């Protein structure tokens, strides 16, 4: 039965969707069950259907964005705003609420507007992948470089709109964001910081510009759509080197991160982000689970053992990378040597000494910290037949025994469903980051219920244990904000008042982050 | 005549002062002509009277914080929050809008509520001082060091909440600036970030929690008061260095700002904020005018060769600080050397060198580039009788023909209004700030209409040329918001709309950054 924005007829629209080839073009909206499909959640949550697109309209300019909304606000359509809509593990391209129409900015507003090689930056349409702005850095020689999430494939914009990451020490993508244009709910056009002062060249130079600064309230955010975004771009060192730490243990957890918060909050030894990723994770990378376990339930212990001495690592593996003259990185490196060197088991290797299978993940880590996107990590969706994930990404205090807490109460749960513990631990300067990636059948609609069942307990159980989500997936959204609810859901009650302020027609993808306009608020949508 | 709330009556006012006393006690509100005076601006601008406070009221809690604007809400009485008021150089702790009740949270605000050294940060009260904190930090033997503007006897919140600055690695105030609890403008109360999530130990680890990140929106603002604030502190480098470049040439500008760019721009080999003063500055902190110059008009050349020559200091003069191992140091100096040694005329000279007159800007510049707080700069006002400065700061490109230009301009400009060319050159990474403070003697009629003449066109033609201030006084805050009028003024018809969602009454300090509540708005106030 055909999908419909809530409360529109299907005649009204038919008479929408003709209002909005009239502004983009008749072959650049897409309306079909056969044509939306691919704009579905390609790792769907939750047996029964949700999130499904109308429609899907791809302009070519702002004006055109600000033609789109101003027919959404005329007709009362909801509009879910994209980049390149491959925010897969969060819901894809898919709207939050069912029956919004998708506008895939980034189709064809691809343009690389500005790369300025002495001040380091760039200026992005939504439609630049991390591919793309690599080929340009390379085809023009740059003595600057990017900093890329895991696959190349997404969007410089839509990934820093999302509070996205990278590992490189420009791995906050939001901290170096400089400046925005932005359509507002009912069609105006603004600029933020310094390109709110006319000729000003400092768009990409200063992120503030005078007065309340705004540009945080466009991410994770439905107050726009987003035509135009500015990145700082760091000079690529003269040399680099990344290295695998294996720990043989389990419980080596609280003395890796108890020694990686004072190597890292001072930007060195460990100048990049580090990750420490479990056997799981490094495993499906590079091998199928039926490769060690073909049974029900949790993977035993000797499969596990298994994995780490077939693959020549740990249950925990950490990956750094190192930048500067030889002699600096000489030097960091043996003290990261030193400083591992205490826990019993540790064994070190550079990306030089691994070509083997279990150093896949190293290589891969090589080139995505320096930079370089990649797509070798689409292999763990092989994991499991029609392999999809969901991630869950609870953010604590680096501390060893807090890590331990949060990997023995995710483990506990996840083995409740069967599923398996694949996960990380990353930090910032002060902060961690437990990455759970959960892997499953997307064909199997138990597969697809136990997850939302799951994710609901996770994020419950997180919350009661004072742990809170950076980011989340659209069926947490409301689950996730419910949980940042000191003084009585002061918060969400703040953005409430914001959203509807700016969008009193409830048009920009209701219900992202849990805000929902007042149209729609209290409906169980 | 009794200084008013505009539309309240004797009568109202003083019911609502009554009510301000029910809350706070009697002691802790101040109403009287003789009271008020030490909360006039110190450095008026403008010939005429402007910037009248009503009243003092210091509440001891944020449950007070609400009952005040409760209490304000209720009567229409237009609140200006301060932490210690000393916003001096932009408006003291003067309201912008005559007639408004100064709501100084400092005074009994006043906890340092947590120090943490093992992931290094602070969670702070408005009233906590520079002084108070380095005092915390030393008596406490901490590992940690603060960020300081020039005069130490500011507050650690609101400097921040103007998004103030200092020299440390930390400089950027509110880049480092973590969780914060505010009073929105009806009476709610509202934590940030992981202090939404009850029991979260990251609030001061992790700013931007979950969903849209609104802090920013907190800064240079009128939307809330704000009761609690965390921020980063860095730990101190095992040994520091500072030095001094004097340059002899007024056009050596073009050429240190071109060498400043690639040696800041990576974070090293100038691994502080650099700061190019001139000599007009320099001689201010250590001399009055009439030791050089006893006539009418600009100081001729001949006094400022004699102010250069009697200082042995530069026409700029170039200050920075390096920290780390002694090797390090010393190899990051000696690339320093060899590339402002390529302007002729350069001279260095280290913190251990130079301890005559001329040096003891070198000298205060080692104690704020490292966290120890000062108030040496208040001499700079000894310049000539009842000294006051205003602060005009454009932001532009970091390139040395663009220095130039600001340069001549500025200098021209107050050349024409017989002011002092009091200036210096800041890089950030990406971004030039020229930071001007007219130092007048503000006891002077003429001179202080001088000033607010001079500073209006001086914001025209800065505009005129695309370039905004990033902060200015009270008395520029309409001219300042009307130069980011790109779209036809979109950015503050986008600040209006949230400040009257949030704030239907009308209520918190009107026209700060230019943005005015609904009932004030077009009323030439
Ligand atoms: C195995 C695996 C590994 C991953 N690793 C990482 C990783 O290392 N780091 C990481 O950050 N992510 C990671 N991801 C998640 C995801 O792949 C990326 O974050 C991806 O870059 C997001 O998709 P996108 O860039 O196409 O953004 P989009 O899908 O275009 O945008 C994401 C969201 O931002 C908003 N948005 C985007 N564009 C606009 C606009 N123009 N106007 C307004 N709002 C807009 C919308 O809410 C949208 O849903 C991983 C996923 C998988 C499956
Ligand atoms: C010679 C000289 C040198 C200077 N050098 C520097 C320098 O190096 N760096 C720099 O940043 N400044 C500098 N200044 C400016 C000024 O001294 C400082 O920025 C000072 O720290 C600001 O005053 P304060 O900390 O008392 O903040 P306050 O005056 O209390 O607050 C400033 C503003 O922030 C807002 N605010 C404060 N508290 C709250 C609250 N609780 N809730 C809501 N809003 C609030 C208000 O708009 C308020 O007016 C200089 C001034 C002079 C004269
Ligand atoms: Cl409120």
């Amino acid at each position: 039965t055909r999908t419909l924005p809530p409360g529109v007829s299907d005649e009204r629209f038919d008479a929408a969707l003709q209002r909005f080839r009239d502004v983009v073009g008749d072959k650049w909206v897409l309306s079909t069950a056969d044509e939306l499909e691919a704009f579905r959640d390609p790792y769907p949550v939750g047996a029964a259907e949700a999130n499904l697109p109308s429609a899907v309209v791809s302009p070519e300019s702002t004006e055109q964005v600000q033609d789109i909304v101003r027919i959404a606000n005329e007709y009362g359509i909801p509009l879910h705003p994209v980049s390149t809509g491959k925010n897969n593990g969060y819901g894809g391209a898919a709207p939050r609420l069912s029956g919004s129409v998708i506008v895939k900015t980034g189709e064809r507003m691809n343009r690389i507007l500005e790369v300025n090689e002495k001040y380091g930056y760039a200026l992005l349409e939504p439609g630049v992948t991390y591919f793309d702005l690599y080929e340009y850095l390379q085809s023009h020689d740059s003595g600057l470089m990017l900093d890329c999430p895991d696959l190349g494939w997404g969007s410089v914009v839509g990934n820093t709109l999302d509070r996205g990451v990278g590992y490189t020490p420009y791995g906050d993508h939001f901290m170096w964001q400089t400046g925005l244009e932005v359509v507002l709910p009912q069609g105006e056009v603004m600029r933020t910081g310094m390109g709110a002062l006319p000729g000003s060249d400092a768009w990409q130079l200063f992120p503030y510009g005078f007065g309340p600064f705004p540009d945080g309230m466009f991410t994770q955010s439905n107050l726009g759509i987003v035509t135009k975004m500015g990145i700082a771009l760091m000079q690529r060192p003269p040399a680099s080197q990344s290295f695998l730490i294996t720990f043989d243990k389990e419980e080596d957890l609280e003395q890796i991160v108890d020694i990686m918060l004072p190597l890292r909050i001072n930007m060195a030894p460990l100048q990049n982000v580090p990750v420490l990723r479990n056997i799981f994770m490094d495993a499906a990378a590079v091998s199928k689970r039926t490769e060690w376990f073909d049974g029900d339930g949790p993977m035993p212990a000797e499969a596990i053992e298994r994995m780490k001495k077939d693959l020549d690592l740990g249950f925990w593996n950490f990956y750094g990378t190192l930048y500067g003259p030889p002699p600096l990185i000489e030097m960091y490196y043996g003290m990261i040597k030193e400083a591992f060197g205490k826990i019993p088991g540790a064994r070190f290797f550079t990306h030089e000494e691994r070509d083997d299978r279990g150093g896949h993940v190293l290589q891969d880590r090589h080139k995505i910290n320096n930079g370089i996107p990649s797509l070798d990590e689409l292999q763990l969706l092989d994991w499991v037949p029609n392999g999809g994930h969901i991630g869950f990404v609870p953010v604590s205090a680096p501390d060893g025994r807090e890590a331990m807490k949060q990997f023995e109460m995710v483990r506990n749960r996840a083995n409740e469903y069967n599923k398996d513990y694949m996960a990380g631990f990353t930090i910032g300067l002060r902060e961690m980051y437990h990455v759970c990636l959960f892997i499953y059948d997307t064909a199997d609609p138990e597969a697809r219920e136990e997850i939302l069942q799951m994710t609901k307990v996770l994020v419950r159980e997180a919350a009661e244990a004072g742990y809170g989500e950076y980011r989340t997936h659209n069926a947490l959204m409301d689950d996730v904000m419910a949980t940042f609810n000191w003084g009585d859901g002061a918060l969400l009650k703040f953005h409430e008042k914001i959203k509807d302020a700016l969008d009193p027609n409830g048009i920009i993808a209701p219900g992202k982050s849990g805000i929902w306009p007042q149209r729609f608020r209290g409906q169980n949508l």
